């Protein structure tokens, strides 16, 4: 599914991401924009053999099982395919574990490089929230 910007903001708010670990909704929406362009089916192979999955490009080295990342863990206790669903629940639940890991949203390199310190409220501007 390719979400609209305000459609995704609404879903993320419904699932409890607004101000989760102190990160306003705009941060999450900005992260999703640059990670996946709001496409739940986005995948990206990494040089280390792991793969990033879904709207927030969650990685198989630590977070999900894809059966093809040697030495990896599955800390979200899910198949990586769950992260590609039109229903963002698995991605949101897993993102909550990731952002609590100690480095906050710096876990998403695209957030650090493209969202952090910017006017992230622009990403939710206009939306019925
Ligand atoms: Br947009
Ligand atoms: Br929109
Ligand atoms: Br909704
Ligand atoms: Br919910
Ligand atoms: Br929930
Ligand atoms: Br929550
Ligand atoms: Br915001
Ligand atoms: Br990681
Ligand atoms: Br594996
Ligand atoms: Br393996
Ligand atoms: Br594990
Ligand atoms: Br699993
Ligand atoms: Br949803
Ligand atoms: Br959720
Ligand atoms: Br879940
Ligand atoms: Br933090
Ligand atoms: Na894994
Ligand atoms: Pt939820
Ligand atoms: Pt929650
Ligand atoms: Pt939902």
């Amino acid at each position: 599914k390719v979400f609209g910007r305000c459609e995704l903001a609404a879903a993320m708010k419904r699932h409890g991401l607004d101000n989760y670990r102190g990160y306003s909704l705009g941060n999450w929406v900005c992260a999703a924009k640059f990670e996946s362009n709001f496409n739940t089916q986005a995948t990206n192979r990494n040089t280390d053999g792991s793969t990033d999955y879904g709207i927030l490009q969650i990685n198989s080295r630590w977070w999900c099982n894809d059966g093809r990342t040697p030495g990896s863990r599955n800390l979200c206790n899910i198949p990586c395919s769950a992260l590609l669903s039109s229903d963002i629940t698995a991605s949101v639940n897993c993102a909550k574990k990731i952002v609590s890991d100690g480095n906050g949203m710096n876990a998403w390199v695209a957030w650090r490089n493209r969202c952090k310190g910017t006017d992230v409220q622009a990403w939710i501007r206009g939306c019925r929230l």
